[PDB]
């Protein structure tokens, strides 16, 4: 589907900047 912003958007289904995790791009 869509490449790094995959990982990306795995880390915005977190909470994205919420979560407090670095995004991976």
């Amino acid at each position: 589907e869509e490449e790094c912003v995959r990982l990306y958007i795995q880390w915005l289904k977190d909470g994205g900047p919420s979560s407090g995790r670095p995004p991976p791009c």
